[PDB]
């Protein structure tokens, strides 16, 4: 079994503080007290993707797969998924991510995000929800907007859909806002990225009478990074949801560390909050190290991009099947997956604002307290 | 300048009559004149039995490897990307019956006009201002956000709805049910030919569905769509096409073409004349236009996907400047492209149908004119 195992790493732009958690996730691998937590030495090479575009995506991904890298940790957008997820599946290359989880069954990529619809329906069943306005962009996939559609359809919902990703003109979300109060409108599903989720809420509150009696429901993991103190003021209720549980010592333990670290060596860990993303790639060099340590264990042998008579890597499917059954505890929960790389056994708590309302699993569904 | 000229195919799913008239119409090509024919036109095929990222990736890099001076080949909504990126990004003009892309794009010459134009100056001339429009997204979304926007600045009611995602031919009767309850007896089809005779089986089907309804089918296969049922209770239904019948360069193809052993040339005895497998034979007019002038210009022409040193930028930009200037008729009418790849000037045939006349013509100057 090698002395080196070697990872890859795409990073996209905005990846910046996942960037400093990647490389001291790994430095602390490779520095525990534990010799037997750390048996071979952990080394990686990164790329930064300046686009999405299928031709500089693919000569970075090939890049990789040439240096023989043993796995690949990285990210995707709506673009860029189809590319990465394709290669790793033809190529057999284990792909860890923290990205949006995909619509298909796709093999040899591991999916560190769970699933928000499964959540998103419980609440939307315990607080009684069926008639809504649903504003959404599609940067994490259609997952949630297709279960959103065949359960408004089953349940006889009168769901007001509205796609939000490309205005780039503030006005017009008021314009959508002033709509909606003629139908009266008191309760939305906010299913935007976090910066998109601010921008709504700032015309909210500019626009004014948009709180008290108002309930906005965030479907987005990125709660903490979400600024919602001036919409609090007016009254509205506001439901969130979480995978972080900072209580939890090995999140408080991490994090003591992390914010003493420099500013040019590990850039966004003292500025800037803790974003959900970062403790994904936290936990995906966990997952990566357990499932190694796994096939040194079990004395598994390890060791060209674009061939036409594209020769399959051997070891690969050791490799993903490894991954694929680690059982770790890390900054989001227990960490396990079924056979198509989707977070199982997770949990999601619940916030309601600024009490922890309850948490949702997949055999309990949600479960209030009190 | 060379002896062989050599081209690439790159062929999808349900393709295999355009892949006949590829191979038939080099070889009318080949075997011309000595002026028309001074170099040979050669040709290697790839599959792909996906549009999976990787399979079409391969596919492309595999005959670029091989040296080819074009490609000819087809897209999805999935491969579009793929292959757009990567002809931008090597300098390899991709010539393509598919549908046109929203976007302007460098390398990408596309045989196939706009419908856009044509739909919108007949929905004017029917004076249609309240209707259905049930559309899918696989020919992009061109058609669509036309028809959004001259509905709210012409103050129309248009319901529309998105039937790509549809496998269940019991779901179509829910949709129509609701558009009688609202009295709409106009449709427009912005479908792919397999649908649209989905949708209008059910239509039939149904019953009480042909006498005072007016079907527009916004599709340039007219002539693969199944309509004898839904004529026969009286139905309006208008149609584009641009293949003419009556031009005896189309009469002349056909003739030997029908004649093709079924073998070697499948899908041309048995089966119509798709409008795709004009435009591949309208491809190689174009292609073989663009090299004799390339050769008459004296134009030098002659390894690797992965960039080490990379593709300089004077590669690849004469053929491109070639085939974007080609002026030629072809089975598809007058054949010009603008600076990103897409057919000028072209015309497009409006049909009305027991009944089957041609209502008139439109083009992008006059409109359309009825005769
Ligand atoms: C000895 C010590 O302090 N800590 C751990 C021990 O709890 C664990 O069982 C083992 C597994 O790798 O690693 C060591
Ligand atoms: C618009 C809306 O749903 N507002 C909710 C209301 O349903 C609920 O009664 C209350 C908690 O008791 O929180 C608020
Ligand atoms: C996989 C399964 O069926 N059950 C597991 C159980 O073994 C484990 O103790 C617990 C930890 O959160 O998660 C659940
Ligand atoms: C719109 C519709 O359903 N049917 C029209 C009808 O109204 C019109 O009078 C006729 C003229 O030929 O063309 C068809
Ligand atoms: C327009 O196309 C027609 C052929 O259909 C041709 O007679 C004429 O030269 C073209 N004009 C331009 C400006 O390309």
């Amino acid at each position: 079994f090698p002395n080196t195992i070697s990872i890859g790493g795409l990073f996209m732009r905005n990846t910046v503080q996942e960037h400093s958690a990647f490389r001291f996730a790994v430095q602390l691998y490779n520095t525990n007290q534990n010799t037997t937590e750390k048996p071979f030495h952990l080394n990686y090479h990164v790329d930064h993707l300046d686009s999405s575009n299928s031709f500089s995506v693919t000569n970075a991904f090939c890049s990789q797969f040439s240096r023989g890298v043993y796995a690949i940790f990285g990210f995707y957008d709506q673009m860029s998924m189809n590319t990465l997820t394709s290669f790793c599946g033809a190529l057999h290359t284990s792909f860890v991510t923290p990205s949006f989880p995909t619509d298909a069954d796709v093999q040899f990529v591991i999916q560190m995000r769970p699933a928000l619809k499964g959540a998103i329906l419980s609440l939307l069943s315990y607080y009684k929800w069926e008639k809504f306005v649903y504003l959404y962009d599609t940067e994490r996939g259609f997952s949630v907007l297709q279960a959103i559609m065949e359960a408004a359809v089953q349940n006889n919902w009168q769901v007001t859909a509205r796609s939000v990703g490309n205005i780039k003109d503030v006005q017009e979300f008021r314009r959508i806002i002033e709509e909606m109060d003629r139908r009266q409108e008191k309760r939305y599903l906010i299913d935007c990225e976090v910066e998109r989720i601010n921008t709504i809420l700032e015309q909210v509150v500019i626009l004014g009478k948009h709180s008290r009696g108002y309930h906005y429901m965030l479907a987005n993991l990125g709660f903490t990074d979400i600024l919602l103190e001036r919409v609090m003021h007016g009254g509205a209720n506001i439901t969130g949801f979480q995978i972080v549980n900072n209580e939890n010592p090995m999140v408080q333990q991490f994090i003591q560390r992390w914010v003493r670290l420099d500013e040019r060596e590990f850039p966004e860990a003292k500025n800037a909050p803790l974003k959900y993303t970062s403790a994904l790639t936290h936990d995906a060099i966990l997952v990566i190290a357990e499932a190694f340590r796994y096939l040194r264990r079990q004395r598994v042998d390890v060791s060209d991009c674009l061939a036409n008579p594209a020769v399959p890597w051997s070891q690969g499917i050791d490799i993903e099947r490894a991954l694929k059954m680690v059982q770790v505890q890390g900054m989001t929960g227990n960490i396990q997956f079924d056979t198509y790389g989707r977070r199982t056994n997770y949990t999601i708590d619940v916030y309601e604002m600024s009490r922890k309302a309850g948490y949702w699993n997949e055999y309990e569904r949600f479960v209030p307290f009190s």
